[PDB]
This record gives structure tokens, sequence and C-alpha cells, in this order.
């Protein structure tokens, strides 16, 4: 199965997905965090660095429009995560701006 969060395999999909959960919930889960780092990792590791970029970009915007001040912190948390594997993986991390 290709990467999917939480069964959105399109890019428009997850899109939508993380859009509703970020302006939805006010207080994210532990497990939904984990999830999205699975996913960005499933990204590398099925070597589509261009959806990864998308994706971590998006969650980005996001999650620092947030006046909540948890959705800040919990894009650090996740870009920390995957900055572990692309330094594993490719002995470097994805340039952020």
């Amino acid at each position: 199965a290709a990467p999917n969060l939480a069964g959105a395999v399109e890019f428009s999909d997850v899109k939508t997905l993380l859009k509703e959960w970020i302006t939805t919930i006010s207080d994210p889960m532990e497990e939904d965090i984990l999830q999205v780092v699975r996913y960005c990792t499933d990204l590398i590791e099925e070597k589509d660095l261009e959806k990864l970029d998308l994706v971590i970009k998006y969650m980005k915007r996001l999650m620092q429009q947030s006046v909540e001040s948890v959705w800040n912190m919990a894009f650090d948390f996740i870009l920390d995560n995957v900055q572990v594997v692309l330094q594993q993986t490719y002995g470097s991390t994805l340039k952020v701006t």
C-alpha cells in the first residue's frame, strides 16, 4: 500500500484532512501526532520527498497561524522527528524556510 494518512493517498485529500485536524481540534492527541510522523517517515522510505516537503510546508503554515500554543510546538516536534529520519537516510536535513 502506498503511503497514506488515515486512508488519504492523494495530496488533495491529505490537505483537507490536516486542515480539519488542526482547525477543529484544540488539543491534539499523541497518537495522531505519531501517525503524522509515521506518514512522513513512509514518504521518505517510499522515496517521495516532493510530497513530504508539500506536507511539511502545509502543516507549518497552519500550525504557526494557530493562536493555540500547542500547535506551534507540535510542528516543531513533527519536524524534529522527520529530520532525524532524513539525517540517517540521506545525511542531510530538509531545507525549511
